[PDB]
RNA sequence: GAAUAUAAUAGUGAUAUUAUAUUC
């Protein structure tokens, strides 16, 4: 049955106003739309029918809303369905819209749809509910959708527009600094969405909070370690090594973004360096790429052992130098391999001692021994940055002695879909199935999750471990205790972190008030304030278009970033539904090898079969993948992977997107 | 009358069931209701044949007069005679008659201190409920403390007849300077263990009802930067370094300016230049003298720096001013004049620095940023904004009333007493004025304060608390919140030192701690607790009954003024009163000291102040103490942080802060002389 | 509190040591002047000497008030402020408590009983006596009997130092006085029984009193009375039917006071019918007394609608005739009952039309009307004769849609101790808390304050409806409406109560010319006339019957059943009466007592009734005294008998039934 | 239970009746 918040929350979209409906995670948005989707489809004649349509940029939360919204409506004569890309290809889009009351959807289904011209007009729909509205902006299949529909709302308008509902439990403010900015950006937002009323709870707060409870937050500023002889050491190696790639080519603090942010510029001006003789140029580009990569991986190492146990970072060395080694081994590979092989001995002795322990690792620890002395059903929740830094944390607590009470459990994202790393949803799913009280699993260590997602577990314990983000994902990940007593612990050592949060608890203050503050305008004002705000941003969208760059129909040559080897020339490129780009010829065909794909998967009319790699000389550089497009089985490159350089002037360009590589671009035919 | 909420009954049941009992329950839930069911239900007990005798402990007047009051009106109609004892009625009055004759007594705890110690009440057998107001200052010297030694020493004690209940009233019982569970339930327990409870009781089965009626505030942390450019500083700082010149010219002498470290440094040099000897010593006087100028006119530069570090340049250079103003109208000195003339010079620079608005405090912008906002999003904000010192209080609202931009603010001030025997702080019925004028139809908007003991009296509630460079503990951080139980009450820590935002963190795992052992404490046996906390009060008593007096000197000494070094008297002069009190016989004396009426004339003990006596040898004027009328005879009072002890023999100078220091032939004070 | 001039030029007498009468408008801030008198009295004192003040309160709220009030103010100069009333009176040393407290608030009627009994000696012990409401120095109230012991310690060969008085009041009164030199008479004499030489009045400082309180401007409105008489003709056949019926049993101008007098007076002589049959007798008496009293309440209802509506008296006699059910069957009650409720069709059919309206109502629904249309933010007091007009006025305003305005509220007194009527003072207390202009109630309607009370809401409308009250009372309400603008309206269909108002502004005017002639006079020859009149109302005090001592019999007044013989009765206190022994438990039943109270050193626990057929007549109550549980009954309730002769004899008091009294003794 | 004051109505008045309020 209602709660009497969730009709307050609901009554100015079953007035048919467009609205923002802003409240806290967890207090039952599912039912507020059931109730709005319900009253919406009832409130029309016989001659007339509404049509539907939820988006959720989630499969989680797509196959949940779907079950539950068809669930609902069956003993209702509404037609419920589903659409997103696992079932998007040779099928009727249309007409399954058409056919159907109520349409669950991915919005990029929609927008795909939406240029391909399948769908000619949202006046199809009569109402449009989009989950996690605040996402409605920039370049967001969203705010894309909504594109369309302000497009249509300022030009002809000659045709009907569907209601506008959206779901947030904050709007977010920008990067505003007072009331007013904030104030300016809310109104930006309910004009993205063409909204002209902002739903909160008002008359029903004491209902709504005896459900919902706001955990107790705490902040633990502590120190980094005072002494990193393991530090020492790896910068040797690591200055050992840029030593090297100094006397092969001759033309900042280790341990920190702003050397990666250096080795990643420095690797990407050493593709570009070039000689004339090709073979020398071959062997110094791939001795500097292999240099700048295990510098990377050395800093990548340092930052892993500041965030965690030295054996993390050496593990994570460890299993990069057993990466190398297994592919294929190379003289230089074989002096820097050797050249961590001597120092492993002095580095796993540094490792074993006590001594150098982590005093995050300490204060972590006892937190955790805190509260689960105080409660051992405790339901804990570990936040990270890092893949790397959950795996660390998860053997750190399945080694640490003091630890021995808590069942760790993992949950990281899909990753790369090129990538043999991440996580499949079917494993997600699993350890989330088994991440209960009455479960296997006691303590979950995640990364991050995007905005609320599926409810999982209630935990009574979050700890943020060197955590950043939002307000909105601040209000959101309150959600995971929802439970009266519920605590929060933001761990870290950098100081920056916790004036970072401060500002995002201000900045809810300042969302909250400016909130308040317009509710109490005339709703027929702030209609033509949107009106207003939607033509100014409709005019600086149409201005920012800015197309011109003339094509270069002068050929050029790819050279692969590694190895600079001659992979093939932009004549032999052919370009499939202006998006993905393959090469003819029976000459390219050689010059790659094949692996089976980790992540296989049928995007698009195309089916990931293998991954292909560079052939020249060990090289195995990633150049893309292969697929089955159609009747053909090509392969697909990406520009990232390789180096153009014109026949003419020859000077060499790295591009990292085909959008920003202009050139005679030719279309694919099945008939070459 | 009223009705009682669910949650107070709650509180209420353990008392009400004979246990000894801590209640804690966040500030404003109302707890003086609370009080008056478990003396209506304790009283209403009895059989015909027997009464019960409530004491209730008040450590403020304003509560004592409030609970006397409220106690009065509520218990006259039932037949209990209240009554209320405070340090201005207990003075020859029949206190054993007064507690004898009435069924409730209010009562500042040193009233029952004192008498407990003369034997005009014998034993707490006499009560059979005592109620403590704020318990949670039942520990180490505190009167509390006093009286619960007392009772333990009566339980323990081969010592029987029956002990009166007892009850403790907190929001927050404290967890000392622990650092996790353990040692916080240790604390708990020690508390428990003090106040002889053996129940904690708090709100559980009807909180949904209680955070209806009281709501926690959202705390926000404000890290600002300090001034970077500080032209002030470098002129102060250049004067300091002169007048060190200065000091170092006339004796032979052997941090940075703006700080602790200086203030400390420059009291232990003061302290130093007291004692210097020489064979003329009427040289001596004068560099002594010279010295103690000098270290003044130093400390207060440096307190002029400080204010300007938390405040407008005009405030610190407005406090020197004032400063100067006092050292004029005293009478004309050499150094003195060197000094003020010497000021008068960087005068200018200093007025030409403080009136340019590119050195303008941006923590008092940042402040002003929030009131902004704050009172633009709702102008009927009421705010109370909490400093360190009086100095910061005076200097924000000047500022305040002197900004445009805070035209909307009508500033009040709220300090302290101040010091019993300085022209300082502020009167209770001042208090009480400007209190009752602090209202959303009052003549004041924000309320400008210091600190507050506890709780206190309930003021005009506060949407807006802002702790300006604030730093307490985590019971005062708990009682704050008090100032803002209205939903949407908000908290802003504004400050430049990340000490303090840490120190309020700190604060708040404190409180978890606290509320978490507090959890576990009460899901124990009651006998078993009991059992411990009759260990732990075993204990503390086995150390407390042998935890040694020392020997006098009889040799003579001479009392010299620590300013000019000018002979007051000699210790065989001194007779001491009330084993407490300090005077001077002869008539030789009475040449040596000037006097003015006292500006706080009050009645403390058998004494009533009438003046001052300051040092009279060439208008020296320092402080040596006050004069006052002891039963029927008018004499001067004198404290030894005036004067520095020269013994005869030897010849050695020595310094005493108080006279419990100070082991000399101590001869009592005898009428018979 | 920064003193006001006048203040300070009221006090100024009292300041001097003069005795003095404090005569200023209500609401200037009496309780301040209290304060500086108080503050200077003790503070005049040296060193080895200490003052001791006594103030009296003749009203537990003025009392509770001013103990608070002074506890505030003199803690803090050294002064232990201290209160006694009736309710922590009893099991407490007095004296003790007086020598322990620099300052005693206390109802005089606690002193009366302490000088009585001798736990206080003398007023010696006092140094300064102030009288709240000093007007009330009269007669044998207390105030007069502690000025009586006063007086004959000053006027007698005790040396004792006596205290100096003070007396607070707006108006000192004139009595019964027809000009300037009675009034003069009387107010000397009021000046005697306090032994005033100083009455204290604003004159230097008039401006400055004429800016704080204000004089209400009075207006008088003279009605019509009905002139509809259906309802009254109704009634009184029915009032004739159940006189007939009364006239059928034995032998020998309606809506009136004389025809109450007259009926109560036949009640009282039906009450001592005798017959050789005394069953017949008892049969007799309590028809008579059935049919006495529902002539009573067909009276009070025609007064009721004479003042209010016919609606109003109809419930009135509906809640009356709904009492006597359910306190048993009686063949007489049901017959009169069945009487009534056959004319009840048209009873109510005349209470229905609304041609039927009293003018006066109309009246003051018109003023109501203008005045609340004028202004909304009106604060209305509307004050009645009796608690039953305050119901009926209270129904009428709600029931009457033009005065949707009002948000009527009630204040009445405390009612008869012993009967389940009235309003406690915490009801009072909470309507009042409840009357303000951003409150609940807008229009206070009320029966009379004792005197001036506590400050309450402002009133800018005050209306006496039907209302006659003395000088002192109407100089006292006035207070009601202080600021500027205040309205008084008199309405009423009788021209005494016009005349007999005018008459006392024109007493007010006696009052204000003789005081301003008498502090004209020396003050040794006021001195002197004052002691003369004080000398010769001592002679006349100090001026000069053989209980009978054969056995007599107590019968229920109703029933003429034999409740105990005097010989079983026992006195406590003096004042007290209980029964002894195991019959007299026989002869009545008991209820929970209404107003549960300690009086004394008796707690109230039961009302008891006449137990014999379902008579239930009030005999008393029963009470817990210290270790008994015992009866306490009230003569006025029974019929004296005498055993020898016969005889039967009627006592209103027990101090009046001059018999042999034997005094309670625990030891039987 | 008792005491007290005010007002109205009877009586020349002492006073009495009712109403109203207060107190122990
Ligand atoms: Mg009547
Ligand atoms: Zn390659
Ligand atoms: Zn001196
Ligand atoms: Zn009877």
């Amino acid at each position: 049955k209602p709660r009497n918040y969730q009709l307050e929350l609901a009554l100015p979209a079953m007035k048919g106003k467009n609205t923002i409906i802003c409240a806290p995670t967890g207090c039952g948005k599912t039912f507020v739309s059931l109730l709005i989707c319900e009253h919406h489809l009832k409130k029309f004649p016989q001659g007339q029918k509404g049509k539907v349509v939820f988006f959720a940029n989630q499969i989680p939360v797509y196959e949940q809303q779907k079950s539950v919204f068809s669930k609902y409506f069956e003993r209702h004569g509404y037609r419920v369905t589903g659409i997103s890309g696992a079932t998007a290809e040779n099928v009727p889009v249309e007409q399954i819209v058409e056919n159907n009351d109520i349409i669950i959807l991915t919005p990029q289904i929609l927008v795909n749809n939406l240029k391909k011209g399948t769908i000619p007009s949202l006046s199809i729909f009569t109402l449009m509910i989009f989950d996690e509205c605040h996402n409605t902006s920039k370049q967001h299949p969203y705010n894309m959708i909504m594109f369309n529909y302000l497009d249509q709302k300022l030009g002809g308008s000659s045709g009907p527009l569907p209601q506008v509902i959206g779901l947030t439990a904050s709007v977010g403010v920008g990067d505003a600094k007072n009331t007013d900015e904030a104030l300016d950006y809310i109104c930006k937002l309910c004009a993205s969405l063409d909204a002209s009323v902002i739903a909160t709870v008002k008359h029903n707060l004491e209902e709504l909070e005896q459900v919902v409870y706001k955990p107790q937050k705490f902040f633990r500023k502590v120190e980094s370690r005072i002494s990193d002889k393991f530090k020492y050491i790896i910068a040797q190696l690591m200055r050992d090594t840029e030593s090297l790639a100094k006397r092969i080519c001759k033309d900042r603090e280790f341990g920190t973004q702003k050397y990666e942010q250096w080795i990643v510029t420095v690797q990407k001006a050493c593709m570009v360096f070039q000689m004339p003789d090709k073979d020398e140029e071959s062997r110094i580009c791939k001795a500097l790429f292999l240099y700048t990569s295990h510098l990377r991986k050395y800093n990548d190492a340092l930052i892993i052992s500041e965030h965690a146990r030295m054996k993390d970072a050496l593990d994570y060395l460890k299993d990069f130098f057993s990466n190398v080694r297994a592919a294929g081994f190379d003289e230089i590979e074989q002096d820097l391999t050797q050249r961590f092989e001597e120092k492993l001995q002095e580095l796993e002795s540094v490792s074993r001692d006590p001594s150098n322990e982590n005093p995050k690792l300490e204060d972590l620890c006892f937190i955790l021994q805190e509260e689960y002395h105080l409660n051992p059903e405790t339901i804990t929740i570990l936040f990270v940055k890092t893949r790397a830094l959950v795996d660390a944390l998860k053997n750190w607590i399945e080694g640490n002695p003091k630890l021995s009470f808590l069942k760790p459990g993992i949950l990281t994202g899909r990753g790369k879909t090129n990538q043999n790393t991440g996580m499949t949803l079917p494993a997600q799913k699993c350890i989330l199935d088994a991440f209960k009280a009455s479960g296997d699993h006691n303590i979950l260590i995640a990364t991050s999750v995007a905005d609320e997602g599926i409810d999982i577990a209630q935990c009574n314990l979050v700890i943020l471990y060197e955590y950043v983000g939002n307000v909105i994902k601040m209000i959101q990940t309150r959600g995971r205790g929802r439970a009266r007593g519920s605590k929060c612990f933001l761990l870290t050592s950098n100081a920056g972190v916790i004036e970072k949060e401060q500002i995002n608890m201000y900045k809810e203050k300042m969302m909250n008030d400016s909130i308040l503050r317009l509710q109490t305008w005339d709703e027929a004002v702030f209609r033509e304030k949107i009106l207003h705000i939607q033509t100014h941003e409709k005019f600086i969208r149409d201005s920012q278009e800015k197309p011109k760059p003339v094509p270069d129909k002068e050929n050029k040559k790819l050279l692969c970033r590694k190895c600079k080897a001659l992979a093939c020339y932009t004549a032999d490129v052919r370009v499939i539904e202006e998006c993905h780009y393959t090469v003819l010829g029976d000459a390219f065909k050689e010059c790659f090898v094949s692996r089976p794909h980790p992540k296989p998967k049928q995007f698009s009319s195309f089916e990931k079969r293998a991954k292909i790699f560079c052939a020249r000389q060990n090289c195995s550089h990633d150049w893309g993948i292969h697929v089955k497009y159609k009747t053909f089985e090509i392969p697909v490159i990406k520009i990232e992977s390789f180096v153009v350089e014109d026949i003419a002037t020859g000077v060499q360009t790295l591009y990292s997107k085909w959008k920003d590589f202009h050139f005679e671009k030719i279309p694919f035919d099945p008939a070459e």
